[PDB]
């Protein structure tokens, strides 16, 4: 069908790690479907130890909010840069096809918004981000990347045919940044955004991250703002890295339907212990929980986990189960 | 069924880089298999200059034993920490369901001991590690992994379920170390294991190891250690690394099947030059010998094979095979 | 078939980034097909402020020609190392059984040639590159390196069965390279292959390239060198790494079907954003262009790409499609 004659729906987007409400397998026919983002440039703080990030962002957050379409939607998006900003932006869907991603027709100065359509023919996972001619890996390792979901019309599919469901989906978006030190040894601070950008890209330049984080700060699903679930319930657990590869895990669960390249046309494998994210692109992975506790959701460099950042929690509710697993006898003295 | 009605048996383990004896397809059902490991905390020589490392090993080696069973089984593992170690320890089984891989049901101080039970309902090659809160990377970096390998009931399967066998198993864990300098430049030794911490820490920080081993030392794999086979031998090549990536390569041979996300529901693939083993994750791969002599097995980063440490030696006896491969002109003056 | 007695054919190679004329599905029986490479050790510029390096090649390019059969021909190749190099050199290729990819037998001193025979009986994209005992890592990151392509006797095919077909193949080769620099902070010229050795291996150990390009220098596949194609054209684009893990991905387009571990007997992926070149191998991707521009195709780790050099350009002739793509609202000031 021409989409010009097709008919239009406006979706109000949420934050991270939720992402908007949207129907898997539908009934209804190709629609063009209308966002809006808004970017803020801003200072974030990232660590537990006072550090900042001259930071840009869509819509606030890092990652920006995930868009769900189905396949042969249009997505519509009015991108927005606002006069309180700095720096030109654009944006580049892996998901569309032509004028690098859609960049080429979205360069908003401050001041200034775009509207660009798109076909979204491909199912998958897609990460979207900026790329302003010049200096598109600043504007993506300093925050301004996130994903556009493109659910087949008929919902999941294994590699039989079958379907799959999930209850609830989250969004993680994995971010190495590039934060520079002066001779004292410590982080440096800038007043403004431009004042940061050559200090950044020497550190760029080692290819060594000074951190990595979820969600944009040090344990950002941690604490009060940890993921949740319960025994029973089916989770997508949608992952982007638009810069450096990464390699998901559920400590004591698995990915029990993966498509680690990101894309519904292709079946996924089952039984994942660790899956691997390219950097530059989105994957997609489903659990079904079946013991409570707090699980981790971590990089499996357990260095770029632990020590720099990339690790969250899940709180799952429910009755636990002797027969998946059972302390038999605790810790106790030696027997002698 | 239910596992306190179903029978019992006990293995005995092999060090690496064999594997202990095992069926592939059973005619047995669902059981019970014991296992014991002891935790060893020791300081190791692991290059051919002198440098130590203050490592930490389950049984005695770098990567531990291969602990094998059958799809529907269930693992039942006795973890002993001598009174002769300095830290505490645990397990994260990748193959397991719940409580943190089994770590939070496995903390044992030294001096104490622990058992576990859980249900192999998953087949492939898992990774399992130590993982002490607060110190994760630093126990997994020192040596603290190995492989279960949960073969299903009616063993190994190609892509149509045409019946794969081996003849024999090797095991193959690959490890980053991160291994400190002082200020005159040599690589430091610890009297304890508690004193390397601090230094060892900030160089993992930096993600660029000072060694890449194969089972525990530069050269581990070679010379009177090489890998053994004959033309028209199978082997299985099982190769774990709990922590960071790796990309094996047999040299003058390929991957005939080849799991590189190491989960056997899924089939496998086909006549690969070299695979990929993500950072927290085991993979394996099938191959049966077609030349005689002396192949490596080694991380096709070639700077981490030949300069840090990351390869090893096949030597394999038979006949010479022209219609593969013949020198149809040996090294001679360029004709004039 | 005994190869002794089969008909022998020659082929001219061509430069990078083209490939030598060939047929895709072909009536041809199997053939011993006959090549020939002249090593030549050259000081190369590699970027755009005078930076060189002491590189090594075959045939006068980064990378070296690609080789194109059938499965089931055999490879005859004669390696001629000129008299005016200073190093001994050999090939390994992935795609050959035995003696170290073929190695063993092709170790040759300046002033020699040998000829080597093997089997393609594996269909693929497949690594060559130089492997001299003791200084493997140097030859390769020097430059010697490029692609075999083995094709099935009837063409690419699809998961299903169904033919695929391309109207034109480029090869890229990624070369991550480690120039030194002295301690005035400048890049380091020398005036010899062998002065270059010491430092560079230093370099290398750091695991930190200085520079990453395709096809010899930043910039290769730009400007007057951009690869071309049209609007229905469909391209076939092989990707080689011998050393390090690179991540491709076309900006505005897409890996229509991918064989991202390079073995044709595998089923290719659909609708890739980002797809994953192992370091040790080569990968092909298929992509028939619906849009015109100028595209990148590129690595994407963004710093690797737009800071380091592995990036290119495709010029794209054609008719713009609004219903793929279209810009709504030109860039103009936020309503008010
Ligand atoms: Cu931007
Ligand atoms: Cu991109
Ligand atoms: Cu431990
Ligand atoms: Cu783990
Ligand atoms: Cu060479
Ligand atoms: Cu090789």
């Amino acid at each position: 069908q021409d989409a010009d004659k097709l008919p239009h729906t406006k979706v109000t987007l949420v934050a991270p790690p939720q992402v908007h409400p949207h129907e898997q397998a539908t009934k209804s026919g190709p629609k063009v479907v209308e966002f809006t983002m808004t970017i803020e440039e801003k200072k974030m703080v990232i660590d537990d130890k006072g550090t900042t990030l001259q930071a840009m962002t869509f819509n606030g957050s890092m990652p920006g909010p995930t868009l769900v379409v189905h396949e042969g939607d249009y997505v519509q998006l009015t991108l927005v840069n606002p006069a309180t900003n700095a720096m030109p932006h654009n944006v580049d869907f892996h998901g569309a096809t032509g004028a690098l991603g859609g960049a080429k027709l979205t360069n908003v100065n401050p001041g200034e918004q775009a509207t660009l359509r798109f076909k979204a023919d491909r199912s998958g996972t897609f990460v979207y981000h900026c790329a302003p001619e010049g200096m598109v890996p600043w504007h993506v390792v300093s925050g301004m990347s996130g994903t556009l979901m493109v659910l087949p019309r008929d919902g999941l599919k294994d590699p039989q045919g079958k379907p799959l469901h999930y209850d609830r989906a989250y969004t993680i978006g994995e971010f190495d940044l590039y934060i520079p030190k002066g001779p004292d040894g410590k982080y440096k601070d800038y007043a403004t955004l431009a004042e940061s950008y050559g200090d950044t890209v020497q550190v760029m330049r080692t290819l060594t991250p000074s951190h990595i984080v979820f969600n944009g700060k040090v344990g950002a699903l941690t604490g009060a703002n940890a993921l949740t679930a319960k025994v029973g319930e089916t989770v997508l657990l949608i992952h982007s890295q638009a810069n450096r590869d990464t390699r998901p895990h559920l400590i004591g669960g698995h990915g029990d339907w993966v498509w680690e390249t990101g894309k519904f046309a292709n079946p996924p494998q089952r039984d994942l212990e660790t899956w691997f994210i390219r950097g530059g692109s989105a994957g997609a992975a489903l659990y079904t929980f079946k013991q409570p506790g707090v699980y981790a959701y971590l990089n499996h460099n357990l260095i770029e986990a632990f020590e720099l950042g990339a690790a969250g929690h899940i709180k799952v509710e429910g009755k636990w189960n002797d027969d998946l697993m059972k302390q038999i006898k605790a810790p106790a003295p030696i027997p002698r």
